[PDB]
C-alpha cells in the first residue's frame, strides 16, 4: 500500500505532466497521496495563473464576514457576522491596519503558536465565498474555471444527465481568518490555488480516520451534536492541534504559499488559517473514485448547513433514500 502513514505529499509536475489534469490526479493517487486527505502541487516554473495581480482592487466583497469566536483557545466555534460591502483595495488596507495586521513573528511555527494562543480574542474579517476567477482565460493548464464539471463526471460514470453548474470561488483573507473543520459538500474533492499574498496553514485528518475526528467533535461540542447528526457540515467548529494530539486523533499540517495548489481528497477533513492578506481560488471536482464517497456522504438535514443548487441532484441520484429528509432541511 502506498503512503501507509498517510503523510501529506508534495508534487512537482513537469510542464508536460501539467497538461492533463485528470491524469495527474490519478497519478498522485497511484502514489498514495489521497491517504493523507491533502496534497500540495507546485506548478512547473514555466506556468503562470495570469500576468499580474496589479488590477484586482476593484473586485467587490459584497458581504465580508467578521468571524467571532466562542469557547476556549483550543476548542471553539465561530459565527459569521455580516459587514458592509467593500472593495478588495479597501479590504487589503483593512487587513494591513494596526488592528488586523499579522504580528511580528520569527517563522511560521511562531506564528502558528500565536494563532492558537490568541485567535479567540480577535474577530478577523474574511472575504470568503465570492463567485469568480482570477485565472487568465488563456491559461490552459490547471485553470480552475475550465475543469471538467461534476455533473459531467456523474453522467460519464453513471449515465444520468442532471441539472447544475460548478464554478470557482475567491477567498480574500487576513491574519487569523479561519476555515473550520469540514469535508467538502457530498465529500467531493477540492482544489485551492493561492494566487497572492501571505500563506495559508492547513490541518488535515486522513480519510480513513475521519470518523475519529467526528467522535471527538461530538464529545467537544455536545449541544451541537444533539442538534444535528452531521454538525461539522455547519462549518463552525475549531479544534487545535494540541487538542487533537491529546485525544490521539491522527492528523498532519502543512503551509501553502502563493503560487501553490492544494488538493483535498474525498472525506479528508481539513481546517486552517491565513497568515495575512491573501487571495485564494477554489472549486470542487470529482473523479470516478469519488462516486462511492458521494453515495455514503453524511448530510445535515437540521437546516443549518444550507448549500448550493447543484447539491440537489447529487443527493437525489446518489442518495435517494435521504433525498426527501435532506430537502425538508433545505426548504
Ligand atoms: O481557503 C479557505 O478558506 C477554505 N478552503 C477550503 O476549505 C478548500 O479549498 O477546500
Ligand atoms: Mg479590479
Ligand atoms: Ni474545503
Ligand atoms: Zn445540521
Amino acid at each position: 500500500a502506498q503512503n501507509p502513514n498517510c503523510n501529506i505529499m508534495i508534487f512537482h509536475p513537469t510542464k508536460e505532466e501539467f497538461n492533463d489534469f485528470d491524469k495527474y490526479i490519478a497519478y498522485m493517487e497511484s502514489q498514495g497521496a489521497h491517504r493523507a486527505g491533502l496534497a500540495k502541487i507546485i506548478p512547473p516554473k514555466e506556468w503562470k495563473a495570469r500576468e499580474t495581480y496589479d488590477n484586482i482592487s476593484e473586485i467587490l466583497i459584497a458581504t465580508p464576514l467578521q468571524q467571532v469566536a466562542s469557547g476556549r483557545a483550543g476548542v471553539f466555534t465561530q459565527y459569521h457576522k455580516k459587514k458592509k460591502a467593500m472593495t478588495v483595495g479597501e479590504y487589503r488596507h483593512l487587513a494591513n491596519s494596526k488592528k488586523y495586521q499579522t504580528p511580528p513573528h520569527q517563522n511560521f511555527e511562531d506564528l502558528e503558536r500565536k494563532y492558537w494562543k490568541n485567535r479567540i480574542y480577535n474577530s478577523p474579517i474574511y472575504g470568503a465565498d465570492i463567485s469568480g476567477s482570477l485565472f487568465d482565460e488563456n491559461t490552459k493548464q490547471w485553470n480552475l474555471g475550465h475543469l471538467g464539471t461534476i455533473q459531467d463526471l456523474l453522467e460519464k460514470e453513471c449515465g444520468v444527465v442532471i441539472e447544475g453548474v460548478n464554478t470557482p470561488y475567491l477567498y480574500f483573507g487576513m491574519w487569523k481568518t479561519t476555515f473550520a473543520w469540514h469535508t467538502e459538500d457530498m465529500d467531493l474533492y477540492s482544489i485551492n490555488y493561492l494566487h497572492l499574498g501571505e500563506p495559508k496553514t492547513w490541518y488535515v485528518v486522513p480519510p480513513e480516520h475521519g470518523q475519529r475526528l467526528e467522535r471527538l467533535a461530538r464529545e467537544l461540542f455536545p449541544g451541537s451534536s444533539r442538534g444535528c447528526g452531521a454538525f461539522l457540515r455547519h462549518k463552525v467548529a475549531l479544534i487545535s492541534p494540541t487538542v487533537l494530539k491529546e485525544n490521539g486523533i491522527p492528523f498532519n499540517r502543512i503551509t501553502q504559499e502563493a503560487g501553490e495548489f492544494m488538493v483535498t481528497f474525498p472525506y479528508g477533513y481539513h481546517a486552517g488559517f491565513n497568515h495575512g492578506f491573501n487571495c485564494a481560488e477554489a472549486i470542487n471536482f470529482a473523479t470516478p473514485r469519488w462516486i462511492d464517497y458521494g453515495k455514503m456522504a453524511s448530510q445535515c438535514s437540521c437546516g443549518e448547513a444550507r448549500v448550493t443548487f447543484s447539491m440537489d441532484a447529487f443527493v437525489r441520484i446518489l442518495q435517494p433514500e435521504r433525498y426527501d429528509l435532506w430537502k425538508r432541511g433545505q426548504d
